[PDB]
């Protein structure tokens, strides 16, 4: 630092007659930091116009910081890991909250953002203990993981003009039950709501066409309908959702990654119409008991229904061409399945472990696939 006044250290900044707060007085061997708007040093007055980069980083004993109206800029990391910080104000002139500014402020239970704020950086509020936050209408960017691990957050108002939610924005917000999405939202990026285990109420705007990888993983959703307005779902979007009971994805042209409902162990009912059921879509869906595949479904991917141990019947629609490797492996309850004459290929061990699959009917043309069933399965061969 350049000089110290009371408990606070200062650095000279380029603008004539100005200083930045650079930290607190430290001894080598409830705490309120009261930042003044003006300090005098060696007969000259200096306006306190900014808080420096990492100025209070790791100051784990501070409980309150009072920031004067003259502060117009706050550096990245400024209050990072201020884990006892409970009380702080952001002056009206501050336009950006930078990277990690409040990351790790686990005791911070509220904040009011300046109405003229324009951007919120990566991880800006990661771990803060807010119950609610309102984002001013003019905020045009909110960075990755800005509210990740905000474990008390129950209410958030996003700017209504926002069109993209960044990666991991609300990852780990395990008290968030609802969110109102911006009315013209286009894209939800990867991990956005991952581990929002209580999240139940979220309506999709008509404009929303993309959900990224793991975007709704380990959420609280109960019944999902993917409307025709979606054009792409990433991988693992609903991975591990334990409260999800039904899904409907009927659109024949929707692009979908693998593992969408992997480990959705509460999923009971499926309606599915996309042309391909990708790899591992329903892996480990051990409560799944009703599966409606629309006539538009033509391929059942590798391991798609592996470990669906409650599924007794499935009607394969009349134009199915391929069943993948291990597609019904370990479906212990599976008893009733048809093999349409459009079928060209059955993958290795597709019906391994299907111990209750006692009788099937196949064309002689597919008899080489008999080894992909349990040796107890009896076959009726169609000439």
């Amino acid at each position: 630092y350049d000089f110290v006044i009371d408990e606070i250290t200062y650095n000279f900044t380029k603008e004539h007659g100005t200083v930045e707060v650079s930290g607190l007085r430290e001894f080598l061997n409830p705490l309120v930091v009261n930042i003044p708007p003006v300090v005098t040093y060696k007969d000259n007055k200096y306006d306190v116009v900014s808080i420096g980069y990492a100025a209070f980083q790791g100051c784990r004993k501070v409980t309150e910081i009072k920031i004067p109206s003259t502060v117009r800029e706050i550096g990245e990391f400024a209050f990072e890991n201020c884990s006892k910080l409970e009380i702080i104000n952001i002056p009206d002139s501050v336009k950006m909250i930078g990277r990690c500014t409040f990351s790790g402020c686990y005791a911070l239970k509220s904040i009011l953002l300046p109405l003229m704020l324009k951007s919120i950086g990566v991880e800006a509020f990661k771990g803060c203990d807010f119950k609610e936050i309102t984002i001013p209408e003019g905020v045009t960017v909110i960075g990755d993981e800005a509210f990740a691990t905000c474990e008390s957050l129950e209410y958030v108002s996003l700017p209504d003009s926002m069109e993209t939610l960044h990666n991991g924005l609300f990852s780990g917000c395990g008290k968030l039950k609802s969110i109102k999405l911006p009315r013209n939202l286009k894209i939800i990026r990867d991990y956005c709501f991952a581990e929002c285990i209580l999240l139940e109420n979220m309506e999709f705007p008509n404009s929303l066409y993309y959900l990224g990888d793991f975007a709704l993983s380990k959420t609280g959703v109960k019944n999902i309908i993917i409307p025709d307005s979606f054009t792409e779902l990433g991988k693992s979007v609903f991975y591990g959702c334990t409260d999800l009971e039904s899904i409907s994805i009927q659109n024949n042209k929707l692009r979908i990654g693998g593992s969408l409902f992997y480990n959705c162990s509460g999923l009971k009912k499926v309606i599915y119409g996309s042309v391909i059921v990708p790899e591992k879509t329903f892996y480990g869906c051990s409560s799944l008991t009703e599966v409606k595949l629309l006539d538009s479904v033509k391929f059942i991917g590798e391991e798609a229904f592996e470990s669906c141990t409650s599924l007794v019947s499935i009607d394969l629609p009349y134009l199915v061409e391929e069943i993948g490797k291990r597609s019904f492996r370990g479906c212990t309850s599976l008893s009733n399945i048809n093999f349409p004459l459009s079928l060209r290929k059955i993958g290795a061990n597709a019906f391994q472990g299907c111990i209750n699959l006692k009788k099937v009917e196949l064309p002689k043309r597919l008899e080489q696939y008999r080894y992909d069933f349990e040796d107890t399965t009896k076959f009726k061969w169609i000439k």
